[PDB]
């Protein structure tokens, strides 16, 4: 393939569709987790060749991650950029929590990015080139009122990224993390009660920047670690949360 | 309710456990100890401490084990002023040679154990509107750790859990703080690292910024700043204890 | 109406590259001391250029105010503002002097203070704007051989975090980035990396085993300046091949 | 012989309580500007006292050197050394001045620089010693209403971490601790917390919902100074009821 190839692990939700659009704008070919037919059509009109991978977007197994990485090599014979997000918010006071909740949040927030990096890193170290962005959470960077177990496991995910980054830095492969809070997408609006307009104003009051962030603006930020234009930073965590972190 | 303050040391079988118990006895505490030797019980009794041994719960492998240690304190003394634990085993190896089952195993050791300890002890202390908890995590949690990427990752979860619990319960007067070591002189570290060989040991000491290994005795004295009741206005702290390595 | 960027200094380091990225993104430019070659290049890229001479060191409240006032006079607006300052000071703490601490404070803290003191009020008035203060990766960690430089760079980064938190409600973003091990003349001199033997020793100790380029650093900086991403403030990101 | 502790200032804040903790721990004392009442009290606890007059602001290298020389002259050793410095400066960044930035730098950074520049070389030649620089919890995070203060406190903490890393191979430890929300007169005055309702509003900002005492803070500081613990250096610990 003459064009660079990006893997977006999940295009069903959150920033996934917008990441694919940014990559198509940057002249990438794409391997996408479970893209809608419409998203595939849109990206193809932007001049991007698209290879959908179905059923492995939860990265719930080493096999799921390997299938996504293998799809890039099978289709295009290269993999230049790879990005994933995972996990669901778990809320409730520590003193009312259970060991089972901690185990469940660990799976989505740590096993998933573990599996992704275990599959993708060897592909890129072999090429002595590549950019990996692991989207964790801003909740990993600070104590998070009402989400103590969630915050704890997100911190492990971010530190895993920093550890992997340091281990492979000499190969030229970059591994970075970003993490959000107070973003405007369905799963958050439902969990936060933001869907009511009056409630959304209350949620905004918590945010220093007094608003929710967009998938569009977050996807543009993510390109700083994925579009190939900037290659001399690794092991970073950046919060994307309106100044909350 | 007993007049002397009571400390729980979750495990006196290894590492800093015996030394923590000695420091507490010197500070006029009574003690609940995980799996103490008869030698250690006799030593602390000679120092004027009442000792309640708890057998077989020191791995904190379930909520029930953490609850058994907390309940031993309330049964014997009707109070629990200070509580400290350490857990986990170093796991090393390149990230690309690691397994998901290793990640799960280090999570159990490094995060489930302190989760179980805090889940049992915090409610006891918040009811009393007082108490000091020290969770010994690891210095490897505070920075990327060459050769131990998974271990470092899960240690960081444990330290961030402490900070979250601390912030949640701070208004109750209960303090929850963490400390983490590297390069300490105890058998499990010496066995790992290859320290038992002197040449490996001397080379290892060469790499530490302070150019030596730490002692259990000096580390136990440090830990008292978060446990002996003399200082009560900090919570949610992590302090490294690793000869300047972190 | 095209957005307006201020690049405080286009004489050295990433300044000329920042101006080029901004021109590529459809910005008009207020620049500190641009060369006629750079002005010609940026004008050929279709950008209107307002040169400001003599204030590129930001050594006074007046210098920073002059650059901000220039934007308002030419364009009536200021959408993005970026600065770098300071000189590497090296040597063991035990051999250092209070005068060296005072000098490195002026370059590394007074200059960004002056820049934000002038630019922030302009942007908070319009309830919009992006500020990037380039501090140093030395501010994020102990820096062997540059202890005083490291200390004052930490102040600059923490000032940015303080200003960011103060003005977040206005929508103005204030972020910091900081380099080490960058391929520019000034750095090679301070590191003695001009000698290839020292150079290889310098590349070693850099996890990505190389020096960074002005071009790739300028691209990274656009994430805080090009208007495409507006929902983060008070960040510090290191740009140092993994060293921080 | 007895270990020797330098407490740079016993006039205010935690100074007198640090002197009391050191005397309890069996130290002889070199003290900045102690009252005769405090000298007598510490004498009664079995400590030998060397008062140093007029050097407690650490306003020059010479004043820090005078304190260090007082220890060696009297006792021929200096095992532990602790200082605090600086005064709160409050106000919005956009209403601040460069002069305010310069003044807070002197108190919060030049003072600890001067202390370490004198004390470190004394201890490194003895291949032992414990230094505690009290900076501020405001150095560890954005501090609403004190942006300039927060920024310079961050420099002081980072200077400590840099000095620690440079001298760690000598066995000398250099650590920092930083408070907020402590019950002492200067804070009650600045805060208006002499009024109980003002004090309740201040305490509401503190996770632990109270102010800290000089006595309990002095006990904490002994972990870095009393000689019982010697295997950590380059740490910053906040002492601010969970606020940092």
């Amino acid at each position: 393939s003459n064009r660079p190839v990006a893997l977006v692990s999940d295009t069903r939700y959150y920033v996934g569709p917008d990441l694919a659009r940014r990559f198509a704008e940057k002249g990438f070919d794409l391997v996408l987790g479970d893209p809608s037919p419409n998203l595939v059509s849109e990206l193809e009109s932007m001049g991007a060749r698209i290879v959908p991978v179905t059923g492995h977007s939860d990265l719930s197994s080493p096999e799921s991650a390997q299938a996504q990485a293998d799809a890039a090599l099978s289709a295009f014979g290269r993999l230049d950029s790879a990005v994933m997000f995972s996990g669901q918010i778990v809320t409730g006071r520590f003193v009312n929590s259970t060991i089972d909740q901690l185990r469940q949040v660990f799976v989505g927030c740590v096993e998933a990015p573990y599996n992704f990096m275990r599959a993708v890193v060897p592909v890129m170290t072999e090429r002595e080139a590549g950019q990996i962005l692991i989207i964790t959470s801003a909740s990993g960077a600070r104590p998070t009122p009402g989400a103590p177990l969630y915050s704890s496991v997100r911190a492990a995910a971010t530190m895993l990224v920093k550890n992997v980054a340091d281990e492979v830095a000499r190969t030229g492969v970059q591994v970075n993390a970003v993490g959000t809070n107070f973003m405007d997408f369905p799963a958050f609006l439902k969990a936060s009660g933001a869907n009511d307009p009056e409630v959304r104003a209350k949620i905004e009051s918590q945010v220093p920047m007094r608003r929710l962030g967009t998938m569009e603006e977050f996807s543009a930020f993510c390109m700083a670690f994925l579009d190939g234009s900037s290659r001399f930073t690794t092991g970073q965590f950046v919060a994307y949360a309106g100044g909350w972190a």
